[PDB]
């Protein structure tokens, strides 16, 4: 009983719970993609192009565990490489696959119209932003190599580059191959690695007068939520978040004290963490960097970082001791360690805005608090490159909250179509599960057109443009005026109805009422269609201690 | 007197006649940005994605001969690599300018793959590039921008130019901008191509059914008039590729067509396949298969004029350069072909039969009516997928700049190439129309585009051909696949949705709708923007697809 390896790689795919593939169909992968449609619960997105199809597996990877996104060679695979590069930069499990010429290698060298001298150089490109590479060549290999591609794209959290001839996708293997399952589970921890890591990681909580505890990007990626919650639990220590890391604690935990953004951070929550004699960074991907418009680091240099991949104690990096093992591990004896603790009160913010005119026109500051009365338990909560992404940092979660905020590789655009992949994702793990998306004008425009296919699948998002005639954020740091920081002015409620939707809400937003008499009503907070909200902004308006950022940028000599 | 290193760029740009700077801003580059708004003349495209303004900036190369897109660091730089790579497959001349880290920040996290390698995004375009420079040292700068700029401007090819931003506010002398770069090229070595010359005119001397065929360098590398003059004195048969249209002015007695390999037209096919001799001028491959036909020639007696070298059957002839190897050629050749008996060439209709107007559009009359509409100087540019066969069989007038990305064959392409190319049209003669064939499906990948040239209130003509998806993948597998469906999109409303003030957007569904509106005087002058939303059947598509398709159906039973 045979089934063709094309067949395979999907039946594989749905059994890791992968069940929407992102990518554009071409020369060297249609007849691959006949087999979605023969395996039951996989559907192909369709998407409106290669890099918005990466950005949506990108999204989908980060809800659902991993993804797959299918190119073709050359023209498809290289339009995906920026939606690759992030995957790989912000660790998220994208498997791409590249349909490419047939198996003295004729067929692939008339094929291959580079002009350079070399058919595999598209592959090697793919390399160096991939945590591996195959290039399937031998149908006796071929579901080894699939399912290694597999599981090292979920275990590892980086994309993996599959390049599936043609010729090879219709032979056939044995369905029974099928019946023993991809080993998804981590390798375990070296016993006296881990325990020396575990030993110093304990000496140094019995130490620490003013530790606390810091989610960073790949707590949740790594599937340490729940070690972190019972490290809080435990110790009682004040815990945070960086921008990476929101929603990865429970932000109504007694212990929450706030989201850490270095300067930009409340002044509580800077001297909370800068005051930190120990910090206990977990899931640590975001550590200490400069930056145009915000400065992240000030600490003290007795961290431990619980990276997914290794440890490291101060300056001590201890390779192959990986995270939750790791996790798991120091909590059988951390509340001895922290026994000796007397519990620093945490920081807190105002939970509301005060009341004002319904006339009052929106402000950021405003927008940032108000959100947090709109949103409910198990929101995804995606926030695009730009004032955006700064803003939420203020905003209240719910608990059970995912947020997206691509900080580290920080590609605008790359919100439209992760928004897509985390509807597809969300929609299969809870139709009531809503996706709301807060994405600047300007960002908008690289990617929009990935609003298309939310409307071909009845994917229900808020799509929530912020209208400040331009790109605010490098308007702050440099050109005010110039015609470069400035856009073609769109018709943004035109939009979803341009792209052929049929069942959807497109609203303006220009004050304070506006705002409430759209986000309180009952009906507007089911998920029951698509949505655009378009929000009007001052063009210089931005979130508070970011300007004040870019005055002290301004003002100081130092500098690049 | 000194200039900032930012301005030397432009200044550089402005005497090599690119005017127009594509590209997105970002963390990098936005201090080289402001020198564009200090020297007269030049403009910032303000692109709505970088995949588009590559595809942008290799539209306007082909037009221009050479352009700059400019990126930021990572993030910019990836997202441009497809519209690259096309441009390096098609030899077209795209600097890329990328904006990067100080040379002593490097000595941040954002935009970095967190390995703490800033080469890893240079050495990936150094795949898809001529060559590339990492500018390092304020004192050897100007020669590496002058080289760049030559190398992209000789070589047809991408360059790659990372430039620091603390390099790029430090000064050079003004002077400096007093000498040209030199752009030249050397004459070819004598002997050389003294041998070239006599072994290609004994092959002619001695050639029963010699053929010319100019591909697309014969109008990157200017050996079109060269070309002109060898069809002249030989009174050979002389066809184009698909990538070459318009580099043969069509109404030579002697043009008999396109050759499209494989998928060639009956005449055509056979007069180039029974040839004893073909004199290629500007061949990109002379052996290549597409998903859609393959391209070879049945004699081993091949001839290949190439800007960089000459090929004369297995042999290569480095550094004999086309346009100085046809200059002397020219010389003698009247003489090697003085045998020589014509004979017709083979042809298509250019006109079609009247019918009724209330005749819904099929795809082999339209490509024969556009010809109608055509006129000298006009470009034409047409997307992969049935626009870039049909186009095939289309009467181009005299000065006819096609642009058909045949060999890299990127579906989104020509979105970003028409922008480009209005802003060069435009700034050659206002008047010269630009007029674009794009599916539907290709229209999806790069629509947003349609925004930058509203921005600059260009003209162009964008004739949408909506057949409901993508129609040569069905013809090819998957008939009725969903891969091979798409989202239905009002195109009458792209236009205003990304704030047209001034256009027209129209439907046309029959022979008569299609004919009231392209000989209607007003439609035919570049007044403002145009959309065109042309309906066609599903399965429709120009005749060689269609016989393809039946093909492969009576046959795999
Ligand atoms: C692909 C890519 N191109 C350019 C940049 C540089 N960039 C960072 S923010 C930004 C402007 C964002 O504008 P908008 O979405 O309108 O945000 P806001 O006005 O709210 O700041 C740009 C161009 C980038 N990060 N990624
Ligand atoms: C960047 C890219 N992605 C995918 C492909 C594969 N491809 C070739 S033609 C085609 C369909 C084009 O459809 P459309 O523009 O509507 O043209 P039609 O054939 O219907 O006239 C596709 C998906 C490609 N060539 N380039
Ligand atoms: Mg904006
Ligand atoms: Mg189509």
């Amino acid at each position: 009983s045979e089934i063709t390896l094309g067949r395979y790689l999907f039946e594989r795919l749905k059994q890791v719970e992968v069940q929407t593939i992102f990518g554009l169909p071409g020369d060297f992968n249609l007849s691959l993609l006949d087999n979605i449609y023969e395996v039951p619960g996989m559907r192909w997105a369709g998407n409106a192009n290669e890099l918005n199809a990466a950005y949506a597996a990108d999204g989908y990877a980060r809800l659902k565990g991993m993804s797959c996104i299918i190119t073709t060679f050359g023209v498809g695979e290289l339009s995906a490489l920026n939606g690759i590069a992030g995957s790989y930069a912000e660790h998220v499990g994208v498997l791409h696959v590249v349909g490419v010429p047939s198996v003295q290698a004729k067929q692939l060298l008339l094929h291959h119209t580079l002009g350079n001298g070399d058919f595999t150089v598209f592959h090697r490109m793919s390399s160096n932003i991939s945590e591996t590479t195959a290039m399937i060549t031998d149908i006796n290999t071929a579901p080894a190599e699939i399912d290694r591609c597999i599981r090292t794209t979920y275990v590892s959290q980086r994309p993996v580059y599959l390049g599936l001839p043609a010729n090879l996708v219709d032979l056939t293997v044995p369905a029974s191959l099928l019946d023993t399952p991809i080993d998804l589970s981590l390798k375990p921890n070296d016993p006296e690695a881990e325990e020396e890591v575990i030993e110093n990681v304990l000496q140094l909580i019995k130490e620490a007068k003013n530790p606390v505890i810091l989610a960073d990007a790949c707590c949740s990626r790594h599937d340490a939520k729940a070690e972190t919650k019972k490290l809080i639990d435990l110790t009682q220590f004040p815990a945070f978040v960086t921008p990476m890391g929101k929603g990865s604690i429970d932000e109504k935990h007694p212990r929450f004290g706030g989201v850490y953004v270095g300067t930009l951070s409340s002044p509580a929550v800077k001297e909370a963490v800068e005051s930190a004699d120990l910090v206990l960074s977990v899931g640590a991907l975001l550590s200490d960097f400069n930056t145009g418009s915000f400065s992240y680091s000030y600490k003290t240099k007795n961290i431990v970082e619980f990276h997914s991949d290794y440890t490291k104690i101060r300056s001590a990096t201890f390779p192959g001791v990986q995270m939750k093992f790791a996790l798991q591990k120091l909590l059988t004896k951390v509340a001895d360690a922290a026994k000796g603790y007397k519990p620093v009160p945490v920081p807190s913010e105002p939970e509301h805005n005060e009341a004002v005119a319904d006339s009052t026109p929106l402000k950021q500051e405003w927008v940032w608090t108000q959100v947090g009365e709109f949103l409910r338990e198990g929101d995804v909560v995606i926030t695009e490159t730009g004032t955006s992404a700064f803003g939420i940092n203020q905003t209240h979660f719910p608990n059970n909250t995912y947020g997206i905020s691509q900080v580290l590789w920080g590609s605008i655009g790359f919100t439209t179509g992760a928004t897509l992949g985390a509807a597809f994702a969300a929609e299969e793990i809870d139709p009531k599960k809503r996706v709301i998306l807060f994405i600047g004008d300007g960002s908008l425009q690289l990617t929009v057109q990935e609003i298309s296919t939310m409307i071909r699948w009845g994917l229900k998002p808020y799509l929530f443009v912020l209208n400040n005639d331009g790109y605010t954020i490098e308007r702050l740091i440099h050109g005010e005026t110039a015609q470069y920081n400035c856009i073609q002015n769109w018709q943004h409620l035109e939009l979803l109805p341009t792209f052929g939707a049929k069942d959807y809400e497109a609203v303006r937003v220009s004050t304070t009422g506006e705002w409430n008499k759209l986000t309180t009503d009952e009906k507007f907070q089911d998920n029951t269609r698509i949505r655009l909200i378009e929000v009007m902004l001052p063009t210089m308006d931005a979130p508070s201690n970011l300007v004040k950022q870019a005055q002290l940028t301004a003002a100081t000599n130092a500098k690049n």
